């Protein structure tokens, strides 16, 4: 097994939102029957490749079909002002992508805002899901015990508005338990990325002035979800507090959540083995 | 590979507690160069081959050796009426065991009152601990949310001070999500342990007069904790509260959390499948 490259399964669609087209680019990797989604999170620079670069290989090898849709809004795809909600928006585009390459079910792993993606996802189309895996995201609400806005999504907030590298690593500073796992790699690519494309940084800023409230609260419909569901949390996440794992284990029925102690907001990485294996084992079951 | 059986695996040992030396029970199950305990709950009947009678041959197949010890008071050990610390009475018996049998480490898994002793026991002697798994149990301690005594509780005690096949029913009602599990089987062989020994019974409820905190808090020595802990519980547990399993994840460093929602508390029944691959993943860690 050779591991999969960017460049080789990177690729690009059209797809249709409110009357105007954009051009959305998202890595197209193995070919097995069942094929999993990879949606990334909201930090500035991310994108499917960087936030699941440690778990595209496992699922792969494994003989599943690998998609990381790279958000409008993110990486190589257009950019866009949102002033709806967020979590649709994507799930409109994943829907487009998803209808044209003829692929009739697939299977999430939504990470943060991926997550109330993959949720939104799951909501409109149930018929088109497998199983659903989410990870520091799912559903918009308050928190019942922290603070909010929480300590790290004012260093995202900040960040977006102030694309400085002394931002980049007040930002990551936080994003994970043991920052003796960032790698320099992993932050040049994110300050690359940042930077290569103000055009991004830009619109998200405005998506805010335009809406504060990206995510819509699905608390009242999570009773709808049938597929069996994962939920992943770190403990120790200051980004979006744990006790929203809680709201999605308690509205989900059949759900399982597991959550690692000395943990971010950034679990399928600061915790990659053990992540890559229950996820494997979760896609596996009947 | 032959089922393991309680009659094959039966044994004895003596144990010297409190000045006096009571004959203790349990099942020796398979072989390996490592060895896994298995601590049983405090229900009345329970004993430690029907407390894990779902999870005794994946451990002796996946080559270990599987210990499941009757703590004084249950099973076919002898009696015991405690005034002092229930978790670690339980803790001292394994001790004796352990260095009589000549095993230098162990790894536990703990049900309820089976929890609090890994933890009592890890506490003590941590040099003899391998990983710890704790499921509906660990710490004494109030609940944040939940009203105690436990609707569960209530009827445990109840059972115990009127043994009565309505009372044992009532109590398992409510001790799994789905009574469906609940095999014809089960039921028989938890009323056969629990008539037969009506001196377990009675030294029960008599050990609550004496002593009724039988679990001392271990919330501020959790500290002291190294072994790799894995701690899985049920949200629909209505014996132990759920919060108790996020203080022991709070409380152990390095420790994982997982939560079955559509569970009882007896996850290692109710979910036997999935919770044996989580431990036999977790038990193959390095
Ligand atoms: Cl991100
Ligand atoms: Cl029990």
């Amino acid at each position: 097994y050779q591991p999969q490259t960017e460049a080789a399964t990177s690729r690009f669609l059209n797809v249709e939102e409110a009357g105007k087209t954009l051009r959305i680019h998202f890595n197209d990797c193995g070919q097995g029957d069942e094929t999993v989604v990879l949606l990334h999170g909201s930090g500035p620079g991310a994108t499917g490749w960087a936030n699941f670069s440690r778990n595209i290989d496992p699922l792969v090898e494994a003989g599943y079909r690998v998609i990381l849709l790279d958000c409008p809004g993110w990486g190589k795809s257009d950019s866009v002002v949102n002033s709806g909600s967020r979590s649709d928006l994507n799930a409109r585009i994943l829907k487009s992508v998803v209808d044209q390459l003829d692929i009739a079910k697939i299977h999430l792993l939504g990470n943060s805002m991926g997550g109330h993606s993959s949720v939104a996802f799951t909501l409109k189309w149930p018929e088109r899901v497998g199983k659903l895996v989410l990870m520091g995201g799912g559903t918009g609400g308050m928190s019942l015990f922290t603070p909010m806005p929480t300590e790290g999504i004012k260093r995202l907030n900040q960040l977006y508005r102030q694309p400085t590298i002394e931002n980049l690593k007040l930002m990551m500073d936080i994003f994970v338990f043991d920052t003796s796992d960032l790698t320099d790699a992993l932050f040049e690519a994110r300050l690359n990325n940042m930077l290569s494309r103000r055009d991004h940084l830009e619109n998200f800023v405005k998506s805010l002035e335009a809406n504060p409230k990206q995510f819509p609260d699905f608390g009242p419909r999570l009773a709808e979800i049938k597929a069996q569901t994962l939920i992943v949390w770190g403990r120790n996440d200051r980004f979006v507090p744990m006790d929203a794992g809680l709201r999605l284990l308690s509205g989900i029925a059949g759900s399982e959540l597991h959550i690692f102690r000395d943990c971010g907001h950034w679990a399928q990485w600061e915790h990659a083995d053990a992540f890559n294996q229950l996820v494997l084992n979760f896609l596996a079951r009947p």
